[PDB]
């Protein structure tokens, strides 16, 4: 036994935020080799609510000297005397253990591990934790492939994993390639599947797509906006149309309205948390209502699209994370929607990516508002470059839809402006000025006035 509760509480990936941990208790316990055991921790609260988590203990006779505090989990005795139990994770030969399980697509008691067919996984090279900050934990590789394992696992179909083996399988560039994952089943052989972990083909010297953004949209003196990044934008427009066609062609398409009351109760909720907005939520809701009976086409996308989820490798722009938006149950995660929706989410992005710079400035920095100026300008370039990348690939513009694409840009807003007014207030102009926009760009849609 070991006190698992303990040293949980103190893990950047626990999620028990304000709460009292009523146990913290091993649902089962899978031997892989006689000094490493794979568990499945369940963390009970006070309401009666049970979360689940997997760990990897490595145990040692006696302290190992690599394992920071962190890593160390307790002590219990054991068959041979006093043992210490560490995060195997954080342990270089326990991280390959388990990517050679991947490898050799092994079954061990109700561990089910799988290698994708073809792939190759790099067992010789070197394993180093990722000091990223997430909600997993991560271990890279050598430059290779990249092993993740989940840290709150749940029953179901993982979505991040799903969608790229559709993708991967199907053979589209612009993902990094699954090469294997591994599961279990939520209460033993014969119940709903847990997502354990997935590997991942590692894009080296890669750069995010909101790291390039930002740099061109901070150019000094770029007054005339360049041709450069319209490029790549145009270069990652077809990459999300690629992978919506894909996505559309595997997992089929669909019909709904759109969904007004959905965006309506969000509208509702936001102006709760910005009352700034009241003095919009009418036009906003008159938007809405005019697409009461739109018929959508949905199909599954990616569902928490933005620049900071694209990758651009030497050769292409990848997209990444596909879990959906982190809020959302599974179920709704996994739910079809509009193509539309994830071009709004860039379009989003573009708009962040440009006017951080001028909520960062003092106000005697841009008395004029020609940095505004510009910042618009170059939003303005980069959106339209990549609408025409994914209207190469596509085959249809989206700005075609533009009364559907203005009314999830103007969602996405109302919800960014609910964020900045309770967690970022010097940010909340962004949105505030995207929603008077985009107000206008939606007006002008529903009477078909877009280009
Ligand atoms: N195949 C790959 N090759 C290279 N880098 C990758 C990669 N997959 C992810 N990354 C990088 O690793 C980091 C983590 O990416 P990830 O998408 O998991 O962030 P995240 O913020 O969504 C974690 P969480 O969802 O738990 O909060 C990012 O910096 C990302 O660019
Ligand atoms: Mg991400
Ligand atoms: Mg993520």
């Amino acid at each position: 036994t070991l006190a698992f509760g303990d040293w949980i509480v103190h893990r950047r990936w626990y999620a028990g935020r304000s709460r009292e941990l009523v146990s913290a208790e091993p649902a089962v316990v899978t031997p892989l080799r006689d000094d490493l055991d794979h568990i499945l921790l369940d963390v009970t609260y006070t309401d009666g609510t049970v979360e689940r988590y997997q760990l990897v203990v490595r145990w040692a006779d006696s302290p190992v000297a690599g394992f920071g505090e962190a890593a160390t989990i307790g002590t219990a005795l054991g068959p041979q005397g006093e043992r210490i139990a560490y995060d195997a994770l954080f342990d270089p030969d326990a991280a390959r253990h388990l990517l050679r399980l991947v490898d050799a697509s092994a079954t061990v008691a109700d561990l089910r591990f799988t290698r994708e067919p073809g792939a190759t996984l790099p067992l010789y090279a070197p394993p180093k934790v990722s000091s990223a900050e997430q909600s997993n934990t991560s271990v890279i590789f050598g430059k290779d492939a990249m092993l993740k394992v989940f840290r709150r696992v749940t029953p179901g179909i993982n979505p991040d994993i799903e969608l790229n083996r559709v993708l991967a399988q199907a053979g589209n560039r612009h993902v990094a390639r699954l090469l294997g994952s591994f599961e279990t089943s939520w209460a033993g052989p014969g119940t709903d599947r847990c997502a354990l972990g997935m590997v991942t083909a590692f894009a080296a010297n890669s750069a995010e797509g909101w790291d390039m953004a930002t740099a061109s949209a901070r150019e000094m003196f770029a007054d005339v906006v360049g041709s450069d990044f319209a490029d790549e934008s145009y270069r990652l427009g077809n990459a999300v149309a690629s992978v919506h066609a894909t996505l559309a062609e595997a997992l089929g398409t669909s019909t709904e309205p759109f969904p007004v009351d959905t965006v309506l109760a969000r509208l509702q909720s936001a102006a709760r948390s910005a009352p700034e907005l009241a003095g919009r939520a009418a036009a906003v809701e008159e938007r809405y209502r005019r697409l009461d009976g739109r018929a959508i086409t949905v199909q599954r996308v990616h569902g928490d699209l933005h620049l900071g989820q694209v990758l651009r490798t030497p050769d292409d722009w990848l997209l990444i994370d596909f879990e959906g938006e982190p809020g959302q149950p599974l179920d709704e995660r996994r739910r079809p929607d509009s193509p539309l929706r994830d071009v709004a989410g860039v379009l989003r992005s573009f708009e962040y990516a440009a006017y951080q710079k001028l909520v960062e400035l003092a106000p005697e920095q841009d008395a004029d508002g020609r940095l505004a100026d510009r910042a618009r300008n170059w939003v303005d370039r980069n959106s339209a470059a990549f609408c025409a990348g994914y209207a190469a690939v596509a085959g249809d513009d989206p700005r075609r839809d533009g009364d559907v694409l203005a009314a999830y840009e103007l969602d996405k807003a109302v919800y960014e402006a609910a964020y900045e007014a309770r967690f970022r207030p010097s940010w909340l102009p962004i949105p505030m000025r995207s929603i008077d926009r985009i107000l206008g760009k939606l007006a002008a849609a529903l009477e078909h006035h877009h280009h």
